[PDB]
C-alpha cells in the first residue's frame, strides 16, 4: 500500500488531466459532500455543458463553497484538473487563509492512458487535444508544487500506485 | 518560508551531494545528539579524515546508533549522502522496524553549487567527478522516493528554498 498521511482539515487538491481518474479516485477515497467539482459548480451555472462563458464564476463559485467548507473545518477535496498554477494558486491562498494544509495529489499517469480511459468513457468526454494539453501542464507543475505554498506534495506516477493509495488522516 | 512537517518519531534522511549542505542545514535545524553522520562514525574507527578504509564499519556503525536511537523512540537525522537507494533502504527498513517515519529531504542543488561549495572547504574536499556522480544519483532518487518508502518527501530546489526550510514536529 502506499500511505500518504493528510490531517484532518486539509485542502486535498487533485490534479491531473481529464481522464485521469481524478473523480473515480475521489469517489473512493471521500465522502461525497467532501468533494467539490468544478463539473458541479459549473452545473450551477448553466444546464449546458460546452458553456464556456460561465467558466469564470464556475471558478468563482467553486473558490467560495470550498473556502466556507474548510471555514468550517472541513476537509475538502477539489476534483479539478487544476494542472494550471493559476488554478492552484487561490487554492492554496484558500487553505492558509483557514489554516488547513493544502495537500497536492498528482496523477502523475502517462498520457496515453488518459486518452484511452477518455474514449471508453460514457459519461463524458472531451477532445483529444484537451488532454494533450493538461498532461504537458500537469508534468510541468510537478517540481514547482512545494514552492506553491502544498505542504504535502503526493505524485502517484503510476496506475498501479494510485490503486494502492491508503490516506490515513492522522493528524 | 518553507514549512516541512515531519512526525516527532522521524527518522530524516538527508540526500545531497557532498558539498550540499546537508551537515551545515542539520546544524542549524537539529539538536547534534539528534544528527548522526556517516562522518562521525568512520571518525569513530580511524583518526585518518575520510578514512576510505573503513566504510562499510563506519556504516554499519551508523545503522546500529540510528537502530538504538529509534528504538528509544528518538528522533533521528542521517546525514549522509544517502544517493544511494542502497543507502537508503536499510534506513527505510530500520524505520519501519521501530515503527518511526521515514522522512526524505533532498537538496536538489544544481552541481555547481555543490562543487563550489567543495572547493571553500577547510574541513575537506572531494575531487569534482565524485560531485558530478552524487547529483546524478540524487536526481535520479528522486521520483521513487515516495515509493521506496518514506512518508514525506521534501524537495529543496534551490538555495533560497534550502534557506526559507522551517521544520514543523507534530507530536
Ligand atoms: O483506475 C481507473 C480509473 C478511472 N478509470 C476510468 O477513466 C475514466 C475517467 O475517469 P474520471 O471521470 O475519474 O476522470 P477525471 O475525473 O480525471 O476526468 P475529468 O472529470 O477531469 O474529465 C472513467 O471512465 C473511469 O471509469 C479507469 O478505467 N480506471
Ligand atoms: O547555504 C550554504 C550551506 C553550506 N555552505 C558551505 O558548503 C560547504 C559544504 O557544506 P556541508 O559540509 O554542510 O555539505 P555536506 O555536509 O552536504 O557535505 P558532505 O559531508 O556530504 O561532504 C561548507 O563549507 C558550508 O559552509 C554554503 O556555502 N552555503
Ligand atoms: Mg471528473
Ligand atoms: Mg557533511
Ligand atoms: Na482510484
Amino acid at each position: 500500500s502506499m500511505k500518504l498521511t493528510i490531517p484532518e482539515l486539509s485542502l486535498v487538491v487533485l490534479i491531473g488531466s481529464s481522464g485521469s481518474g481524478k473523480s473515480t479516485f475521489a469517489k473512493k477515497h471521500f465522502k461525497p459532500t467532501e468533494v467539490i467539482s468544478s463539473d458541479f459548480c459549473r452545473g450551477l451555472m448553466s444546464d449546458d455543458e460546452n458553456d464556456q462563458t460561465v467558466t469564470g464564476a464556475a471558478f468563482d463559485v467553486l473558490h467560495y463553497i470550498v473556502s466556507k467548507r474548510l471555514q468550517l473545518g472541513k476537509l475538502t477535496v477539489v476534483d479539478a484538473t487544476n494542472v494550471q498554477e493559476s488554478a492552484r494558486k487561490p487554492l492554496i491562498e484558500i487553505a492558509k487563509d483557514y489554516h488547513c494544509f493544502p495537500v497536492a495529489v498528482v496523477f502523475n499517469l502517462p498520457e496515453k492512458v488518459c486518452q484511452e480511459r477518455n474514449k471508453n468513457r460514457t459519461d463524458r468526454q472531451v477532445e483529444e487535444y484537451v488532454i494533450r494539453k493538461h498532461t504537458q501542464q500537469m508534468k510541468k507543475s510537478i517540481k514547482g508544487l512545494q514552492r506553491e505554498g502544498f505542504r504535502y506534495v503526493y505524485i502517484l506516477n503510476s496506475p498501479e500506485e494510485v490503486e494502492e493509495v491508503v490516506f490515513e488522516r492522522q493528524p
